């Protein structure tokens, strides 16, 4: 009950790798991605993005034990970063940060392929 299954441990490790990542200056890139603002605060996002995603949604799904494999969680992260890179321009910091975290995600999945 305290003890997570191997799949649960792996899901958590991937999630935490993205969440905890800090650049060389100590900035936690996940900060902005934790929770989307509301429809009144970010209207153009909701009018243009088909499938809203934030890390709270991912975390809630993980904590409900609803991901069956690592690929399913990775797909939600990838959706989130592609959403960020669709809504925001390439010159923007949120776009750039999404690309870094997307690399962190994939590198973490690859680092754990034998686990
Ligand atoms: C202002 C917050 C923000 N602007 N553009 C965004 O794109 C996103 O994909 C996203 C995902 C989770 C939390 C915030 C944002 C976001």
């Amino acid at each position: 009950s305290k003890y997570m299954t191997p799949m649960q441990q792996k899901l958590n490790e991937v999630y935490e790798a993205v969440k905890n990542y800090t650049d060389k200056r100590g900035r936690r890139l996940s900060a902005i991605f934790l929770r989307l603002p509301s429809r009144s605060e970010l209207p153009d996002y909701y009018l243009t993005i088909k499938k809203p995603m934030d890390m709270e949604k991912i975390r809630s799904h993980m904590m409900a034990n609803k991901y069956q494999d690592i690929d399913s969680m990775v797909e939600d992260f990838v959706m989130m970063f592609n959403n960020a890179c669709t809504y925001n321009e390439p010159e923007s910091l949120i776009y750039k940060d999404a690309l870094v975290l997307h690399k962190v995600l994939l590198e973490t999945r690859r680092d754990l392929e034998g686990d």
